[PDB]
């Protein structure tokens, strides 16, 4: 999804990830990048579960996003890194213990900086607006 990350508002965030298209809302972390010619694939952890869709999975497990490599240039995935990715439910690969994921163009994948780096002025705005969207999520949920 290529709104940018600074026209975004909370506001925008609340208004889309609450749809029910929308299947899953999570904060995570990515572990492995694995690079091949037909596509490549980033086996991923649980940090968060914001909101859980059809695919019951918890904290810590690991999944796999499969996206096409000329988005490797565009999604700028750098290791160890924590990212919020929204979606929906048609993204569905595989079987139900074995679950792949598509990267589509519904998938939104936005940079989420470390507590840390929440201190920089640059990043104050996006750990405001992240911070409100968990603790709206989580603890309130999505109404309609």
């Amino acid at each position: 999804i290529q709104k940018s990350d600074d026209k975004v508002t909370l506001e925008e965030r609340l208004d889309k990830a609450c749809e029910p298209g929308v299947d899953y809302v999570y904060k995570t972390r990515l572990v492995k990048v694995q690079l091949s010619n037909d596509f490549d694939e980033y086996i991923m952890a649980i940090e968060q579960t914001i909101k859980s869709g059809s695919d019951e999975v918890q904290v810590g497990q690991q999944r796999t996003f499969i996206s096409p490599i000329k988005c490797r240039e565009a999604l700028k995935l750098e290791e160890k890194k924590h990212y919020l990715m929204w979606g929906l439910s048609s993204d569905f690969w595989g079987e139900k213990p074995n679950l792949s994921y598509i990267i589509g163009k519904d998938t939104w994948v936005e940079h989420w900086p470390e507590e840390d780096e929440c201190q920089d002025e640059e990043n104050q705005k996006q750990c405001q607006d992240l911070g409100a969207f968990t603790e709206s999520m989580v603890v309130f949920g999505c109404p309609n």
